[PDB]
């Protein structure tokens, strides 16, 4: 009739150690690196680069992002313990929208920068894409998300909550999902009133916000392929068989 605490804090640790064993490079490298800079002739030879040589960096990382997301649903409490059908769906429509939320760790909101390949470099980097409004609205939206400076902690939480959402069309197990979904919203609302920060609750993005940028990321990403396939190595093989 009360809630457990030892349980809660128990989920807490286990997802955030899940999202650190998980993440390409740590919070500290990225950090550092900062000042390390794309000088003005490193950026032109990016800019005289092909589309469709860009195109292979960009979804090669990109794919490599997807994987590192997949690794995390599948050390994450009852994912592993949920049918085939149910985790395909979960990361067909989630492992996107994190990958697109871890990507404010790797940008500075100061200039305007992401690290891509070693350096920083603002969305002009990006130029032989022809991409322009994707990519600003990338940027803008990791900017948008700089504005609540998460602590990787946060990020682990909310995250795992963006994949973990019972409200995904085509799920059998729903009643399994719900109840995943609860215990991670106890551990990230007890998390947050811990440090004092559950006043950012109310400023996450609008659901429909990651959902619109993801969709249109999407697209292009799959217009791109159809184009130009670049050959991956599935580490998922039936959800990458429902894409690919
Ligand atoms: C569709 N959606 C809303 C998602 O959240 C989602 C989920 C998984 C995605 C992808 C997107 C995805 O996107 C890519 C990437 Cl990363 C690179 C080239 C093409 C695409 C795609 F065509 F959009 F699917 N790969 N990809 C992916 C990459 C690798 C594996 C694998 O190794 O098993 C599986 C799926």
């Amino acid at each position: 009739h009360m809630a457990s605490l030892t349980e809660i804090e128990h989920l807490v640790q286990s997802v955030c150690k899940s999202y650190r064993e998980t993440c390409q490079l740590r919070l500290e490298d990225l950090l550092r690196q900062r000042s390390n800079i794309f000088s003005r002739e490193e950026v032109t030879g990016y800019q005289r680069k092909s589309m469709w040589e860009m195109w292979e960096r960009c979804a090669h990382h990109l794919t490599e992002a997807i994987q590192y997301v997949v690794e995390f649903a599948k050390r994450l409490s009852g994912f592993m313990e949920l049918c085939q059908n149910d985790q395909i769906v979960l990361l067909k429509a989630g492992a996107m929208e994190v990958v697109l939320v871890r990507m404010c760790r790797a940008y500075n909101a100061d200039n305007r920068t992401v690290f891509f390949e070693g350096k920083y470099g603002g969305m002009e980097l990006f130029r032989a894409l022809g991409c322009s409004e994707l990519i600003s609205s990338i940027f803008d939206f990791s900017h948008s998300l700089s504005a609540l400076h998460f602590s990787e902690d946060e990020i682990a939480l909310y995250t795992a909550l963006v994949l973990i959402n019972a409200h995904r069309p085509g799920l059998q197990e729903k009643r399994k999902v719900e109840q995943l979904q609860y215990n991670l919203e106890l551990a990230f609302h007890h998390h947050l009133c811990k440090t004092h920060r559950q006043s950012i609750l109310a400023k996450l993005p609008p659901k429909g916000k990651l959902r619109s940028l993801c969709s249109q990321h999407v697209e292009r990403l799959q217009i791109f392929q159809h184009l130009h396939p670049i050959v991956v190595q599935a580490a998922f093989p039936p959800l990458y068989k429902e894409l690919f």
